């Protein structure tokens, strides 16, 4: 319940309270908002009791170490001062005011301890820390003691601790690291070590606290002491003339003290945020107000760069600064209370003897980070039941988890099932529930003993270190995991292996209308290479993945060598458009140790073939032999599918083992009724697994390799070929796609080198906003693709062909009219080329035979009348082939293609038969087959007849 149109402050009593009152006078003065300034005891303690409940002051005046821990619980406003105020303020204490990347809070004064000395007894103060154990005995003479400050708190001890390398927690990209703590260093050891010596050397006594060390040096029993500004105003009525110096170094390197920035914040709750920025930036971050303030009590150094300069003529104040500048920003998180009580409890134990230094900061270490999971059981068993629950959401995603763990339990107990194993069972149910899934038995069925085994290893893994959480005796459960682990694999290896089929075919269909063009897509492998798996994806366009790789020992594939070919057109084939297609298909079987490197699909005349190709592997050397091949095909078996203008089913999905392996057998069915495409594969995934039982099999990748753009998706480290435009770009918007980073707008890449003239390629993006998506060369700028202004996550995906300008060609992704755009995972692949079908022409002029009166004159073939003329010409066929015959016929006559025996066509005319265009196919016989010109009847010698433009290709 708090009121609008006034503000209340709240500052602490040690500060210039009155001061802040002048300044908030002259605020009522000229807006005619009330400003009250509270100086409430235990200040730090009652904001967060009264601003949970969203009541308090509208300003809270602390040190930033505080804000952090009420910026956790969301007490601070965030607070908007533009960028030209920000200029106003030194950088450093912009820095102690920001949590999260959110600025809490505005800087207002800087303190931090230095080095007083009493200038009657010491002229010119010592430069080096290591000075003061000499100098002490020449004053103990004398009857004074050297140096006397705060030992009880570690604030005040924590700059000799910290010089030679000292810190309470990493400091790294505007993080905190609490698992990074910096007191048992060697740095932190020596600076300890010495303030030990100097009580044990009787320079210092261990007991002394504020009260003692203020006392002793302003009544000049004592030479020098370490304190703040607030200190200053007791020494000044003592009249003792003192100086404020730097702090003492210590191993050459200077003393760290710990910074604190007076900051104001405004409460999250307050409804007068507006009033609150007003009276900060205009009226107290000025000369004016900061001078207010400092004539009640002083502030030390400030914030605003304006007023420092006239503050640094003070040596007292350019003082403060230099220490707050050697010394390191007090951190802001909650975790320092642990820190506080680890190095209170440590300098204390070590001054006292109660510890020596290496205990005192070993333990302290340990209490420091104690807010976080020490390392050994307590941080395994977190990482472990995290680890495990993974494990869970892997097999959650629709059997079960709770499968995994009920068949795990029933292996340990020995509990056998209907007369087999408990593996057998679970392996039973695996093949009759993965049966439309990518994979074949032996791959779903080994990866389930993967899996049961992984969570069989976590489960003793937590077992170990429960016990070690828990104090108890160590136990070693190694052998008796082997002993299971063995019987497992036993099991599955001579009782499940060979029962489980090893063929994988596609999971999904996709209705999907193709070309009716001939065409051709030869799959092929490099030289050596083996074809390993295959991936048909249809979104818009019809992409389909090739895996080829070298080969190991015993059918293992090379993970270094492995390649990733594009192939484009895959729904031109196996896909009629408003016509019928025949589909030849007989399933092909290699011996066992030849492996397939090239499948070449023909599309003629409406007829699919495929010529597939394997050549021999070693089972003791990674070679593949490039001249022992092996050559079969989908000989005559053929299916016909009816027009049926609605599509054909297109096989979708991943045709590959689970894991990749290379393949002997391969087959296409088509079924004439439900017009299903079906690629089916024989995988060598068992002969691997029973010669090897030593996770070197590799997972079908998800994406594209091989992707042009690098750094495609953008959710890897700062490491990217993205360059920003020095403009709003935005590297990187962590919270875009899905919760990860995406592109905000602009960027650009440069691809360049890696693209090909003349070739086609398919780009793909997930992009929102208005974007202007770009492939130009920005030397010639030649535009090889285009995302114009096009309106609001969506994946674009488009197929473009570039032209001859590449040496500059970029990937830019800009906004169009001015306006916002994301766009995230860009993919440009590169489709290999696909070869035009060569069908040639088989009949020639000089190669017709004569029986009987003919003639020959151009395209016309003429068998005349009386004659009974018959010509023959002899064609070059191969074994399985589709072709075509072509011919005007004007008398009775009758063509026939003919062999010794077999017959490919043959059809008698008995009247003009105009453009007649009739397919034939061939059947294992290619030899000594011929075409015959005769008339269709011999009464009389035959009519006359006339064949216009015979063609066979």
């Amino acid at each position: 319940k708090i009121e609008e149109g006034k503000l209340v402050i709240w500052i602490n009593g040690d500060k210039g309270y009155n001061g802040l009152a002048e300044v908030g006078k002259k605020f009522e003065k000229d807006t005619g908002i009330k400003v009250t300034v509270e100086h409430p005891d235990k200040l730090e303690e009652k904001f967060p009791q009264v601003a949970a409940t969203g009541d308090g002051p509208d300003i809270i005046f602390w040190a930033h170490d505080r804000f952090g821990g009420y910026a956790q619980s969301g007490l601070l406003a965030e607070i908007t001062p533009d960028k030209a105020f920000q200029d106003k303020l030194y950088p450093f204490t912009w820095d102690a005011v920001r949590y999260n990347g959110k600025l809490i809070a505005y800087p207002i004064a800087v303190e931090a301890l230095s080095l007083i000395y009493n200038k009657d007894l010491l002229p010119n103060p010592p430069k080096t820390w290591e000075e003061i154990p000499a100098l002490d005995k020449e004053l103990k003479a004398k009857g004074k003691s050297a140096l006397m400050f705060n030992l009880q708190e570690p604030y005040f001890t924590w700059p000799l601790i910290a010089a030679d390398g000292g810190y309470a927690f990493k400091y790294e990209n505007g993080k905190y690291d609490i698992k990074d703590v910096g007191v048992d260093n060697a740095g932190a050891k020596a600076g300890l070590t010495f303030l030990v010596d100097l009580i044990k050397n009787k320079h210092m006594n261990a007991d002394t606290d504020y009260s003692i060390a203020e006392a002793a040096f302003n009544k000049g029993e004592t030479a020098m002491t370490i304190n703040g500004p607030w200190a200053w105003s007791n020494i000044d009525t003592s009249k003792v003339n003192y100086g404020v110096t730097v702090l003492p170094t210590f191993k050459g390197q200077p003393s760290k003290p710990f910074v604190g920035v007076l900051s104001a914040g405004i409460n999250a709750a307050s409804p007068n945020k507006e009033l609150a920025k007003e009276f900060l930036e205009n009226y107290l971050l000025t000369d004016e107000g900061l001078e207010a303030v400092n004539k009640d009590k002083p502030l030390g150094a400030v914030a605003l760069k304006s007023y420092e300069e006239e503050l640094a003529k003070d040596p007292r104040i350019a003082a403060t600064m230099e220490n707050a500048q050697k010394g390191e920003i007090m951190p802001n998180i909650p975790q320092m209370s642990a820190f506080w009580y680890a190095v209170r409890t440590a300098v204390i134990n070590a001054a006292s003897g109660r510890q020596t230094v290496d205990e005192a900061l070993k333990d302290a270490q340990t209490a420091a980070r104690a807010f976080a999971a020490a390392s050994g059981s307590p941080a395994d068993i977190l990482d472990e039941l995290t680890e495990l629950t993974e494990l869970a959401k892997s097999v959650t995603k629709n059997d079960g988890f709770e499968f995994y763990l009920n068949t795990f339990h029933d292996v340990m107990v020995g509990n056998n099932l209907f007369g087999r194993s408990a593996l057998k069972t679970a392996s039973e149910l695996i093949t009759k529930e993965n049966v439309k899934t990518s994979g074949s038995e032996v791959g779903n069925v080994y990866n389930f003993l993967i899996v049961l085994t992984a969570l069989q290893a976590k489960a003793f893994l937590t077992l170990t270190t429960c016990r070690k959480l828990l104090g108890l005796a160590d136990i070693d459960y190694t052998s008796i995991m082997n002993e299971h682990l063995n019987k497992e694999k036993e099991e599955f290896r001579v009782n499940i292996l060979p029962t489980l089929s090893n063929t994988f075919s596609n999971p999904n269909y996709a209705k999907v209308k193709g070309s009716d063009e001939d065409a051709k897509m030869i799959v092929e492998a490099k030289p050596g290479h083996a074809l390993i798996g295959f991936e048909i994806s249809n979104d818009s366009i019809t992409v389909l993945k090739v895996y080829e790789a070298k080969l190991k020992q015993n059918y293992q594939v090379d993970k270094d060598s492995l390649s990733e070919v594009i192939y484009g057109d895959m729904d031109k084939l196996l896909c009629p458009d408003q016509s019928e297609q025949i589909y030849y298909t007989n399933n092909i079987v290699f011996p066992n140790e030849y492996v397939i490197t090239k499948i070449d699909f023909t599309k003629k005349m409406k007829t699919l073939r495929y010529e597939v190709t394997a050549n021999f592997y070693d089972s003791s050397t990674g070679e593949i032999d490039l001249n022992k091949k092996k050559v079969e095909s989908s000989e005559a078996e053929y299916r016909t599918l009816s027009a049926n203008d609605d599509g054909v089913y297109m096989p979708l999905g991943v045709i590959s083992e689970t894991f990749l392996t290379p393949i002997n057998g391969f087959g296409l069915q088509a079924d004439e009724n439900s017009r299903l495409i079906t690629l089916t594969c024989k995988s060598y995934l068992r002969e691997l697994l029973l010669a090897t039982d030593l996770t070197k099999l590799i997972v079908p990748p998800s994406g594209f390799i091989s992707n042009i753009v690098e750094n495609g998706s953008i959710e890897e480290d700062n490491l990217e070929p993205w360059k920003a435009n020095n403009k709003n770009a935005y590297v990187d918007h962590t919270g875009g796609v899905n919760g990860t980073k995406a592109l905000y707008v602009g960027i650009s890449q440069f691809i360049g080198d890696k693209l090909k003239p003349k070739t086609e390629y398919v780009i793909q993006y997930t992009v929102k906003g208005k974007p202007s998506i770009h492939l130009k060369d920005e030397n010639t700028g030649y535009i090889h693709y285009e995302d114009t202004n096009n309106n609001l996550y969506q994946t674009i995906n488009k197929r473009f062909t570039t032209g001859t300008d590449l040496k500059g060609v970029y990937l830019i992704l800009k906004s169009q009219n001015g306006d916002e755009a994301w766009g995230d995972n860009f993919i440009i692949l590169e489709i290999s080329p696909s070869e035009k079908l060569l069908s040639p022409e088989l009949i020639n002029t000089n190669n017709w035979t004569s029986t009987g009166s003919t003639n020959i004159s151009g395209n016309t073939l003429t068998l005349y009348q009386g004659g009974r003329g018959i010509l023959k010409q002899n064609l070059q066929l191969d074994s399985f082939s589709t072709y075509r015959v072509y011919f005007s016929v004007s008398g009775d006559a009758n063509v026939r293609i003919r062999n010794s025996r077999e017959v490919l066509f043959e059809k008698r005319y008995m009247s003009g038969a105009k453009d007649v265009s009739e397919m034939f196919t061939t059947k294992f016989e290619k030899d000594n087959f011929y075409i015959e010109l005769s008339q269709g009847n011999n009464l009389y010698g035959g009519p006359i007849v006339h064949f216009y433009d015979v063609s066979i290709k």
